């Protein structure tokens, strides 16, 4: 059979300054600790772990708050880490090879998004997540750097955002009208001003009550890739899914996606053939029961298959295998 | 931002001698006791506490079984002390004021609807349930009242009503044609005799898996407000719920609404303008697991956020914040 | 009312040796520990409880692998006294009555079908798994007879069969044009390649999410039952059910059927009129918490429910109670 990723890359990214409860920094271990690797090989595709990402955690003296961000020069710092090593991996890329990335806590995504767009400067982003992460600074209520790091992306945002000399190689390199949103359902009030002021698209759970998933996934597409000519960065933040599903995780919100809804959104992305990177941020497996972890782990590997190719409707197998070359009698064959 | 509903009232009734589990007393408090007060002022809603309703509970010597029922004088005089508290409250706030009822197992319907009809004639019923709850006394296999509630209500339903003399304040102010069910899964075979006979607008979880539930919830508002001229009693079980997402209640039926599939019914409802009461019935706290309890109260708080005009696609602020008006450069500013 | 089947046979086949996780053997116990049979009754069904079959269980010097197989001759010596019994049920049953089986592990179905088409030459197979378990032993990876059962059954799969003296009774009584999968997501190659060689009828979870499940049963029913003439034996896997709903079963596999889609397949396979056989395979409630038991003991009993005609849209009572032929006065009479 085809494929239309047959190799992929694969990197963990720790973050945990981007939020308070600590775990997040063991997402990527658990990913590596599942059964991932040994099923994507089995469905035909070579999977390289490019390793982790180590993130610069400064202390508390060195990090002071500033406009009520928390680690922000933690942030900044890991931002530029993050984005050299995403633009050297998406370059040596140039069958395209998707690169999958295991967080973490969201806050990566500024990084991770920055790089990649160096490398690819025309990509669209489809963000799957219950939360809008696009705050600005100073419109924050807990100064966590996971729930702001489109902003920062974000040309039409810039004059909300307050200058700091270590975030100027930041540059924002996104269009409000390059990004599509999959799965809100706990925006901040100023975020829900900032993505209807400037035409963001979005698809809230309401939304995806009303349409339905398969509508939902279309009108997200054609906002923001019609024609299927750009690179998709997918930021998919595990607490998209509903909790009952995806339990070990830092901000669970009931009545979120069915696992079966994700991975539809992944199936219908992985088939468009423009899929570059793929990111998975706020797995913590400290969090929850241990049966906890393992749903949430689970979720995560068959959300992860889903975008490099997998089929639930089944794979043909590279050889088939056939009785007589064994030298072993069919009963087909015995009744003569 | 503009509202349908800017205040609201909040009243607890711990009904418990409807159903013999102990627990159903504690379903206020557990709401109380959560976040929601705080939500809803968040969304820009004057919410008043205006206390519980102490229900009347005799001893056994005082309330023997009287056809069966259980508990059918403390029933009857708690009927009364509700219907007397809800109409007051209902006249006094003649945009309308939604009254917010958390009980309490069902039983105290009987004495909600009585009190509200009285306050508005005019209303229709909403009843979100898993189960019938309009049992007539002598087929009833259990003789909880808090199977029977609405019989005692309804006109065509009279002649199978036995007569008692502390049951005569309890006046039937509905017709069979004011009452549209969804979320059935569970009743009893003299209900179904009773609802086809009479005619009462009924979609089971079978039409809701058929019809789905953006269709049903269109019908059953069809059926009992179709020119949204009348007042809506919304009078929602939580055991409608599937037993995944409200596990803390007595007496959990597989296969129920989503939360999703419930925050609809809810948003729909309340965007009608007619929200007039919503009562949420059969929290047991005491029932299941410490996280079983947690599941249940957070789907309260939705369903009940939902009830109020909660937006899922996100609320606008009351003010939107700017950047300079705090002294500050912003990056935008600063590229000159 | 009328009733469709007014009578059913049950009856338990505790195999084992199908694969390796003990418990599968405690699946009919499970069912007939629960309320299943009584509110059977309460349907106006007059359900026999026939016992259960013995199997064949060899010990390891008799029973040595061969051709990869785990257990093949207590398998064949097994299928054989399946075999046997229902042919003998099926043609005492010649209003038709349905046999009700409750495993035991899935490799029971090569005796039941055998003995099934034996009774009903000419009947359909409704397969309703997450599994395949059309595995050749050739192409087994497990071993596990239960990943086997349907191959030595169809008959174009018979010249990848190798050939054993005591597997020459188990005929191929089936073709591949008799055969609809519904609930898929978790075959192995060389099942994908026979199910699309052969042209066998299929629906995965991921047809489930595109066409939805009402269209998906519809589809499978056209595809080898037009016209309604033909018995169905419907055969289901519980691990069809979504772990959430069913998680005490072997081979448990994320994104399954809601409880409701599964009804939903039984309510329709039921109506038709033809259930001949329905079995339900691979519960084990030696797996999984004490409450993981009793949800998956409940789906069972639901799912069992609906193959035999419950309506959750309710039943009509036997006679009609009506209050003055106990000599006693209405609100309504008393109203004069
Ligand atoms: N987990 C998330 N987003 O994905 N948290 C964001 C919470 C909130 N919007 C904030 O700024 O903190
Ligand atoms: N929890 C409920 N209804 O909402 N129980 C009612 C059970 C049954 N119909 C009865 O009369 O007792
Ligand atoms: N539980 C099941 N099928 O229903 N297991 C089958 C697993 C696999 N296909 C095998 O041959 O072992
Ligand atoms: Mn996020
Ligand atoms: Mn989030
Ligand atoms: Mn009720
Ligand atoms: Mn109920
Ligand atoms: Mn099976
Ligand atoms: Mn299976």
């Amino acid at each position: 059979p085809k494929l239309l990723y047959t190799s992929a890359n694969f990197l963990g990214i720790p973050t945990n300054r981007g939020q308070p409860k600590i775990g997040t920094y063991q997402g990527p271990e658990l990913i590596r600790k599942s059964n991932f690797f040994q099923l994507v090989a089995e469905d035909g595709i070579q999977l390289t772990d490019c390793g982790d990402i180590i993130p610069v955690e400064l202390n508390e003296a060195e990090d002071p708050q500033r406009f009520g961000m928390k680690w922000s020069r933690s942030f900044s710092l890991t931002t530029l880490r993050i984005a050299e090593r995403v633009e050297e991996l998406m370059k040596q890329s140039n069958k395209s090879t998707p690169l999958v990335i295991v967080g973490g806590d969201h806050s990566m995504a500024t990084g991770t998004i920055l790089g990649h767009a160096e490398a690819k400067p025309d990509l669209c982003v489809l963000w799957i997540d219950a939360h809008g992460d696009i705050n600005t600074p100073l419109n924050s209520a807990s100064g966590n750097m996971h729930g702001m790091p489109l902003s920062f992306l974000v040309k039409e945002l810039q004059d909300q955002i307050p200058w700091l000399d270590d975030f100027e190689g930041i540059k924002p390199c996104l269009n409000a009208s390059n990004i599509a949103y999959i799965g809100l359902r706990d925006l901040d009030a100023h975020e829900t001003h900032d993505i209807r002021k400037h035409g963001i698209a979005y698809f809230t759970m309401l939304d995806v009550d009303r349409m339905g998933i398969e509508a939902v996934i279309k009108e997200a597409l054609l906002a923001v890739n019609p024609r299927l000519e750009k690179a998709i960065h997918l930021s998919f933040d595990i607490d998209a899914l509903d909790p009952l599903v995806a339990p070990s995780t830092g901000t669970a919100v009931p009545g979120g996606l069915t696992l079966r809804e994700g991975l539809r959104i992944c199936e219908e992305v992985s088939a468009t053939g423009k899929l570059s990177v793929v990111e998975l941020a706020e797995l913590n497996p400290l969090l929850g029961s241990q049966e906890d972890v393992l749903k949430t782990q689970s979720s995560a590997v068959h959300i992860l298959r889903a975008c490099l190719g997998h089929c639930r409707s089944g794979h043909l197998p590279f050889k088939v295998r056939n009785l007589t070359d064994q030298g072993i009698m069919s009963r087909a064959a015995h009744m003569q």
